[PDB]
C-alpha cells in the first residue's frame, strides 16, 4: 500500500526522484520554463548537473515526509502551508503540482512494480486541494 | 527532539549521511578496512564517487526507518534481527555499531544545530543491546 510505497521509494530515492522528475519535464515541456537552466539539455545531461540532482532529491525527501505524515492520503495543513510559503514557489500554481502528480502516477503504473497507484492519485488531488486552501493560486 | 531530528536528517539525507559517515571513517581509521573501495582516498575523493553516496544514503535511510519505528529510543527486535542477518554485516560485531554511534553523537553535538544528542546516544546503546540479543557478536 501507500505506506510501503513510501519505503520503496526511499530505498532508492535518488534514482526514483530523477526518473520521475524527468518524466514530468518530458511529459510537460512547458514546465521547464520554470527552471530555464534545464532547456536544451537531454536527460543524461540534466542528470549530470549539480542543481538538478540536488533539487530533485530535496523535492522527494520532503514529499515523502508529507506523505508519511498524511492521514488516509490527506496531508497535514501545516505541511501544505510550508509548501505554499517557500519563497522558491512564489509564482507557482496548483497546476504545477497537479501535473507533477499525473506524471508520478503514470510512472508508477508503467513501472511493473507493486505501487498503490490509486492512493498516490488521491494523495496528489488532496495535496492540491490543501495547497489552495492554504492560499496557492 | 528525536522525532524532529529524524525529519531534519531525512530532509537532506544524502548530505548528512556522507558527512557523518566520513566523520566515522576518519575517527576510526581501522574501520575503513571493512570498505576496500574506500582505502587511500580523501574525503573529497569519496564524495566524488557515485557508489559512496548511494551506499551511505542507503545505510542512513534504513537507520532512520529503525529510529522511526522505535518506542522510547528502543528499537524493535525485528529491526535488529534484520541488521544482524544481512549478508553485508557478516563478520561484524556490536563494537562496529557502537563506534558509528559515538561518531554520530559527536557530529551532532559539534554541529551547532538543535539535535537531541542524548536521545541518539540512548538509541545507539539500545540498538547495540538489541543486536546482541538478536545474535550478533
Ligand atoms: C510535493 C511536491 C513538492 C515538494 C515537496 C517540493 C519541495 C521543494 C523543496 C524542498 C525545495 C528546496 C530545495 C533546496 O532549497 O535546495 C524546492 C525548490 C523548488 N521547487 Fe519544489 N517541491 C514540490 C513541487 C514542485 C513543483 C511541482 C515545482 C514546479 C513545477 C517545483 C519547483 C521548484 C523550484 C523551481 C524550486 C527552486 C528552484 N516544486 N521544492
Ligand atoms: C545502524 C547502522 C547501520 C545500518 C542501518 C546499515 C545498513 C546497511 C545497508 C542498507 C547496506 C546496503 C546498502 C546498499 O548499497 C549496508 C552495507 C554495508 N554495511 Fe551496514 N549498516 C549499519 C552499520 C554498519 C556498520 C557499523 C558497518 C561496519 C563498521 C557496516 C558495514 C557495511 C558494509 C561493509 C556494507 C557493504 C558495503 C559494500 O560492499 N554497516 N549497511
Amino acid at each position: 500500500g501507500f505506506k510501503q510505497d513510501i519505503a520503496t521509494l526511499r530505498g532508492d530515492l535518488r534514482t526514483y526522484a530523477q526518473d520521475i522528475f524527468l518524466a514530468f519535464l518530458n511529459k510537460y515541456p512547458d514546465e521547464k520554463r520554470n527552471f530555464k537552466n534545464y532547456v536544451g539539455k537531454s536527460d543524461q545531461e540534466l542528470k549530470s548537473m549539480a542543481k538538478f540532482g540536488d533539487h530533485t532529491e530535496k523535492v522527494f525527501n520532503l514529499m515523502m515526509e508529507v506523505a508519511d505524515r498524511a492521514t488516509d492520503c490527506v496531508p497535514l495543513a501545516s505541511d501544505a502551508s510550508t509548501l505554499v510559503q517557500m519563497k522558491q514557489h512564489s509564482g507557482l500554481t496548483t497546476g504545477n503540482f497537479e501535473k507533477l502528480f499525473v506524471a508520478l502516477v503514470e510512472y508508477m503504473r508503467a513501472s511493473g512494480q507493486s505501487f498503490d497507484s490509486q492512493s498516490w492519485d488521491r494523495f496528489g488531488k488532496n495535496l492540491v486541494s490543501a495547497l489552495s486552501s492554504a492560499g496557492m493560486k
